[PDB]
């Protein structure tokens, strides 16, 4: 039987088939990897089109079933904001959990890949504002992403991105790991604040805006990580955007700017 998920119709409970393909037409299967699978679907009993991710195994243990439904609750603290993609409902059978949220556009990952360049400094100065936006309203409500990265952002009609994948989100006052390339240096030494999202949105933007493959360890990674961007990339970029990155990426959590200052800047106003 399934079974809502919450931290606060074609029914056909006798059929023997699951609510998923009881309620939902999968459209298309936007991807798939060890998280599961997310398909395109449009309701069965709303016709809107929305995006759903299912588990790929079965819970294993009590563990594995409360670290899989946590997203939920972390998806339920972010709530409602124009910047951040929005669960409609959260369900559970046969040990598989669902996740159905607004269908987005294609992540900014793909996006890039498709330019094969880096992209337009207009189009990247909005997705950095609509993304400070979303952090500012996670971090207001002691929040922190620490999975901020192009394949966490999806894109939308005229230029405007939204933050997913709020599975590593932690609430401040349980850690899981990030990828190492968009990690901010102080959690090394274990120091997790909001100040890391924004480093990791600061190298996000670097890598969109420059086509920069970002390392993963070694000498690379600590040059990003000492205050001085590499000029070799960085040419192309305007005064205004380096001075904003700069800010972005300042090894000092203490000393590094905050989103709603970021937004407050006249560049990034409106
Ligand atoms: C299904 C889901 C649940 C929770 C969550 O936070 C998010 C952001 C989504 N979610 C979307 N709403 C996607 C979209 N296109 O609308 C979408 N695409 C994905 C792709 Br492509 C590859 C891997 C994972 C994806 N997860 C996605």
């Amino acid at each position: 039987q399934p079974r809502r998920v919450s931290f606060r119709p074609g029914y056909d409970p006798s059929r023997p088939e699951s609510f998923f393909q009881q309620s939902f037409q999968r459209l298309s299967r936007l991807g798939h990897g060890s998280y599961g699978e997310v398909f395109k679907v449009r309701s069965k009993e709303d016709g809107r089109l929305y995006a759903v991710k299912r588990s790929m195994s079965p819970f294993r243990g009590p563990k594995d079933r409360a670290r899989k439904l946590a997203e939920v609750g972390s998806h339920e603290k972010v709530g409602q904001h124009p910047c951040c993609v929005r669960l409609e409902q959260a369900w559970e059978e046969g040990g598989i959990l669902y996740l159905q949220t607004e269908l987005c556009g294609p992540s900014l990952q793909q996006h890039c890949e498709a330019w094969g360049a880096s992209l337009p400094e207009a189009q990247v100065w909005g997705y950095l504002r609509d993304t400070l936006l979303a952090l500012a309203h996670l971090h207001s409500q002691g929040l922190v992403h620490l999975d901020v990265k192009p394949a966490n952002i999806f894109l939308g009609p005229r230029g405007r991105c939204k933050l997913g994948d709020f599975g590593l989100l932690v609430e401040l006052g349980e850690v899981q790991e990030g990828d190492p390339r968009y990690m901010a240096p102080e959690l090394l030494q274990g120091s997790y604040g909001t100040a890391a999202d924004v480093f990791s949105l600061g190298l996000t933007i670097l890598e969109v805006a420059c086509n920069m493959e970002l390392p993963h360890g070694g000498e690379g990674w600590q040059q990003l990580r000492q205050g001085y961007l590499p000029p070799e990339f960085t040419a192309g970029l305007s005064s205004e955007l380096r001075s904003v990155l700069v800010m972005m990426l300042e090894p000092d959590p203490k000393l590094r700017a905050t989103a709603e200052a970021l937004l407050a800047l006249p560049v990034l106003r409106q």
